[PDB]
C-alpha cells in the first residue's frame, strides 16, 4: 500500500523534464508528490528539494495519467529553480515552482516543538473507522469528525509515520513528505465554525500549497504535524503548518490557503 | 518620498500584459510591488489580490528599467490567476505567480494580535538612524530596534509599527501595491537575531529566495500597521521568517513567508 | 517619404528582444520588415539573414504600435536563428522564424532574369496615375487595374528602386527588400481570373510569406521582381518570386500563399 | 518496407499536444512526416494540411525517440494554425508550423508538367544503384525511377534540374492524410543534391558537407501516392556556401499537386 504509493510518486520518463504519472477527483498530495519527483530529476544530484510553492488550477481526474512537465528556470552557484506543470486533458491542473541547494553547514536555530501526547498512546485513523491499510498512519490527539464538526479551537495535532520500510535515499522521503503535508490540514480552519469538511454543502478546496524543507528526517519513525488557522474571511481558510520529528527537530513547514464555502 | 514610490508603482504600460518599471541593487519591494500592479492590471475589476508566491533568481539592477509580462493562467468563476515575469538585460530575475478573487462573505476567525506598545512613544527608524548616521515612503516606529550594524543574541522576533509617510488615495489597490513592498522591510534580517550579527555587518551575504504574501482583508496604510515578524528556522545557510500585519484595532490584514540565504563570510 | 520608412524601421528597444515599432490594416511588407530588423539586433555582428518563414495570424491595426518579442532559437558554428513574435493587443498577429549566417566563399551558380524591357523607357506608377511621394518607386512592365481586371497569363514582372538615397548598410536594404518583396505579388494569382485587387467581394489577405536572400545587393539601384502564380485552387492562390539587379544577378527568392475569395 | 514507414509515422500520443515518434542521424523526410501527423492530430477533422515551414537546428539521432510537442497559435474561421517542435535530449532538433483548411471550391488554375519520358521505360534506383552499393540495396518504402541518373559518388557537370518519378511500394490506405504525410517524407529525396549538379560533385563525395537549413510545402490539391508522381526540381541558385532548391509535384495526368522549397549547406572540405 506504501509500496504502491511509492511506486506511483516514481514516474515515468518520456523526455528530459517531461514525466507520466499514474493516479491513486485526485488527492492534492498526489500532484505535490509527483512534481517534486518530477522537479527533481531535472536538478543535480546532490541539490535537494528546499522549497516549493503551488497552485491548483483545476481538479485532476484519477482515471487518467497526469503528464509533469519541468521547465528550468535557473542554475547558479547555489541554487537550482525548477517549474512544473501538472498537465490532464491539453490543460494546466496545477503548477509548482521549486528550489533546490547543496547541502551545507550554517547558521542553526528553531522554535520549539508543541507539547503534545506521544504516538503510542493514541489511537490511528483507521483504527478509529472500527468504531485496507493506509500508505500513511495518522494518529490525531484529537479526532475531528468529517460529518460533524463541533466548535474548537484552530488547531489540529496529528503524529503520522509511513505505513512501512522507507528506503535510506531521503529524496523518496522528500516526496512522501510532501504528498503526506495535504492531509490533516485545510479542515484545520473549519474548526472554529463548527462544520466537518464533509458535510453535505461543504465545499473545501485548495487554492496553494507551499512548503519549506529545513532539515533532514526520516518518515519511518514518528512526525508531528502542527496546525494552526490563524484566518479565515472571504469564504477562503488560511492555515500554517509546522512539522516536528519526535526529538523536536522542526524538519518542515507549511501554508496553504483554500475555499471554504457552506452551500 | 511617497509621491515617488507612489508614481514608480504605478507602471508604464506596453502592451496588453507587458509593463516597464523604474527602479528607484534594487529593494525586493519595489520589484513585488510593481509585478503586483502588473497582474492586476489583467484581471477583472471586482477580483482583488488574495495571493501571492514568488522567487527571486538574479540581483535586479537599480540603473535599469524592469519589464512585467504577464502570463494569463486562468479565468475562473470566482478565482483569476496570473504569472508575472520580471525581466532584465534579457534575463528573468524574479517570478511572481499571484491569485485574485471577487469580495465575498463568509466564515470570520483570526488569531490574536500580540500586545505591544502603541506607535506613539515609539521613536522612528530615520530618527534612530540618525545618532549613527531624508524623508521616506513608509514611516517606521520598531518596539526594540536591532542595530543592522552590531547587535546581539536577541529572541528572533520583532514587532515594527508602520504607516505611509504622506497622502493616499482611496483606491485599496494601490494600498496593496504599497503594502506588498512594505513587507519586505524588517523582515529576513530577523534570521540573524540568534546569532548576534547585523545584517549590515561585513562579510554578511543575506538575500531573499522566496517570498509569498497573503492579503485576509481590507485595510488602509494612512494609519499604523504593525508587522509581528518571527524566525522560526534557521539552518543550511538558510533564514526562514514568517510575517503577520495587524491595523491598530487588532485585524489580521496579511501574513508573509520568506527565505533567504544567511551566510557569515 | 523614404526617409519615413527607414525611421519607422530602426526600431525602439524596450528590452534585449523587444522591441517596439510605430505603424504607418497594416501593409504586411512593414511587419516582414520590422520583424527582420527585431531579428537582426539579437544575431552577432558578422551573421546576415539569409531566409526567413513567416505566417500571418490576425489583420494589423495601423493606428498602434506592433512589439516584436524575438525568441532566441540556436547560434550555431555558423548559424543563428531566432523566432520574432508580432503582439498587438495581447494577441498574435504574426509569427516570423529567421536564419543568419555569415558571408562565406562557396558554389556558384543562378538561372536567368526573364527577358523583359529595361526600366530606363517605363513609366512608373506615379506618372501612369496622372495620366503624394512613394518611398519605392515601381515601374511595371504591365500596369494592371485593380477594380477592373481583365484575363491575362499568371506573370507579373516589375523594376523597383528607392525613391531616394539610402545608407551604405547592406541590413537596411535587407530591412527595405523585405517590405518591397509583398508588393506586386499575391495579386499575380488572380491574373489570370479577370479580378483586381481591390475589386468589390473579393476577400485576399495574405496567409504565409517566405524568402531566401541570396545575394548583396542595393535597393538604389534598379531591381525587377519576376512574379509567377503556379497556382489557385481552395480559396488560396500561389506565387513564387525572384528578385534581379539591373545586371541580371539573382539577388533573392519569395514564397506566397494567400487567400484569395469572391463574396 | 512501406508498411513499416507507416507504422513509424503513426505517433504514439503521450497527451494532447505530445507525441512520441520512433526512427528508421535521422532523415529530415522521417521528422517532417511524424511533424506533419502531430499537427494534424491537434486540428479538426476536416482541415488538411495546406502548407508548413521548417527549420533544422541539430541533427537528430536515430536510436533515441523524438517527442513532437504541438502549440496551438490560431484557430480561426477557415484557418487552423500549429507549431510542432521535435524534441530530444530536452533539446530542439527542428521547428515546423503548419496551416490547415477546409477542402472546398475555389479559383482554379495551374502551370503545366514538364514533358519528360514515362516511369515504364525507366529503371528504378534501387536496381541502378547495384554496382555501385558496394545509394541504397534492399527495398526501399518509395519506388524511385530517375529520368536521368545522379551518381552520389562521382558527379558530372550537368544542368541544375532534375525530374524522378515515384510511388509508394505497395497499397497504401484510402486516408488522404496518410498520403499527405507520406508526401512530406518523400518530398526530402531528390532534392537538395540538384544544387550540386553544375558544380560535379556528387553529394556522398568525402569531403562534401550537405545539410538541410529549412524546408517548407504547399499540398496545392488532393492525390494519391500509389499512383505514379514526378518530382520536377531545380536548383535555381547557389552562393554563401548555401544551396537553393525548388519542387513541384505532378500526377501522371498532369495535376500539380504540391510545391516545395529547400535550401541547405553544401561546403567542400
Amino acid at each position: 500500500a506504501l509500496e504502491k504509493l511509492l511506486d506511483l510518486l516514481d514516474l515515468e520518463k518520456i523526455e528530459e523534464g517531461i514525466f507520466r504519472g499514474q493516479s491513486e477527483q485526485v488527492f492534492g498530495g498526489q500532484v505535490v508528490g509527483q512534481a517534486i519527483y518530477a522537479a527533481k530529476q531535472t536538478v543535480p544530484a546532490e541539490r535537494t528539494v528546499h522549497s516549493f510553492h503551488s497552485y491548483f488550477l483545476r481538479p485532476g481526474d484519477s482515471s487518467k495519467p497526469i503528464i509533469y512537465d519541468v521547465e528550468t528556470l535557473r542554475d547558479g552557484n547555489s541554487f537550482s529553480a525548477r517549474r512544473v506543470s501538472a498537465i490532464q486533458n491539453g490543460k494546466p491542473i496545477f503548477y509548482m515552482t521549486a528550489s533546490f541547494q547543496s547541502q551545507e553547514e550554517g547558521f542553526e536555530h528553531q522554535n520549539t516543538m508543541p507539547d503534545v501526547p506521544p504516538p503510542e498512546g493514541l489511537m490511528s485513523e483507521t483504527d478509529i473507522a472500527r468504531q485496507g491499510p493506509q500508505p500513511i498512519e495518522m494518529r490525531p490527539v484529537k479526532f475531528h469528525n468529517p460529518l460533524q464538526g463541533s466548535v474548537e479551537e484552530p488547531n489540529r495535532y496529528v503524529w503520522f509515520r509511513a505505513n512501512g520500510k522507507m528506503p535510506d535515499d531521503l529524496r523518496v522521503h522528500q516526496y512522501l513528505l510532501g504528498y503526506a503535508s495535504d492531509f490533516n490540514f485545510l479542515p484545520t480552519a473549519l474548526q472554529p465554525h463548527g462544520i466537518g469538511f464533509l458535510e453535505p454543502g461543504m465545499q473545501i478546496a485548495t487554492i496553494d500549497h507551499s512548503m519549506w524543507f529545513h532539515r533532514p528526517f526520516r518518515l519511518d519513525d514518528w512526525l508531528l504535524y502542527a496546525v494552526e488557522s490563524t484566518s479565515a474571511s472571504g469564504a477562503r481558510g488560511f492555515v500554517r503548518g509546522q512539522i516536528y520529528n519526535r526529538e523536536g527537530v522542526l524538519v518542515a513547514s507549511t501554508v496553504q490557503e483554500g475555499v471554504i464555502r457552506l452551500h
